[PDB]
């Protein structure tokens, strides 16, 4: 179970960092 | 603890997939 | 491992709630 969770969590961290960068661009009107 | 985590993680996965779809719409100007 | 995960998960929950609020503003044209 634990390694299953660790994989999912690392995958969410990536996805969430991607979402933060996109949303920061939309809020700041970048590019 | 572990099942507590598994629930939270599955809940984040749902929420993150919802955020990806919304942000993809905003970036693409869908609809 | 488990506490390492619990910290990361709580950190994602915060980050995801922040992203939900920002994206809801962008979708609703708030402010």
């Amino acid at each position: 179970e634990v390694e299953a969770l660790e994989k999912k969590v690392e995958a969410l961290e990536f996805k969430v960092q991607k979402l933060e960068k996109k949303v920061e661009a939309l809020e700041h009107g970048w590019d």
